[PDB]
RNA sequence: GAACCUCCGCCCAUUGCACUCCGGGCGGUGAAGGAGAGGCGCAAGGUUAACCGCCUCAGGUUCC
């Protein structure tokens, strides 16, 4: 019904401050989540319609888990990170659990 | 082995759920001057312009 609270490989923070360049963020990102589990990637576009969004794949969902609550409106280049688990799987784990396309 | 990046900014608009990239406008630096190198296009065309794209490579960084 809402996807976006059933938890997810994948966690979607977006309010992301859109001023930091694409790979900053992505290292940003990673420094402040990787103690929460193994990071299979973290995709970050500045397009229009992604900028200020982030998603961030775990390799354990518990991962996801930890991290959502831990950082759930954690300061973050001024901006308090509004996280969410992703409404679908990612690629790289829809190829894992044999769902992709 | 993989991913991301590789000239420096400003303003306007955007809170947006992607996984092939992709809103608009304006400046500056550098003559060891198209932005790490090569190739190939494309651009440019003299007091100081062009500043881009693709592919390969290199490096940096984060990982496996
Ligand atoms: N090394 C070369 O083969 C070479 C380097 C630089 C220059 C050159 C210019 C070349 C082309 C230009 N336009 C097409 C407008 C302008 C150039 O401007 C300069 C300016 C200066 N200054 C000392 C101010 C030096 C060299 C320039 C060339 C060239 O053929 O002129 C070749
Ligand atoms: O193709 C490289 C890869 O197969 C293996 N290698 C090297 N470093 C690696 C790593 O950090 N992770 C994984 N998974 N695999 C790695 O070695 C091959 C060659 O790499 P080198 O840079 O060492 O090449 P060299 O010519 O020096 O032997
Ligand atoms: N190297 C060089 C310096 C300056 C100029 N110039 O025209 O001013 C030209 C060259 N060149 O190589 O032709
Ligand atoms: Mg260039
Ligand atoms: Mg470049």
């Amino acid at each position: 019904a809402v996807p976006e609270t059933r938890p997810n490989h994948t966690i979607y923070i977006n309010n992301l401050n859109e001023k930091i360049k694409k790979d900053e963020l992505k290292k940003s990102l990673h420094a402040i989540f990787s103690r929460f589990g193994q990071i299979l990637d973290i995709l970050v576009s500045r397009s229009l319609k992604m900028r200020g969004q982030a998603f961030v794949i775990f390799k354990e969902v518990s991962s996801a888990t930890n991290a959502l609550r831990s950082m759930q409106g954690f300061p973050f280049y001024d901006k308090p990170m509004r996280i969410q688990y992703a409404k679908t799987d990612s690629d790289i784990i829809a190829k894992m659990k044999g769902t992709f396309v």
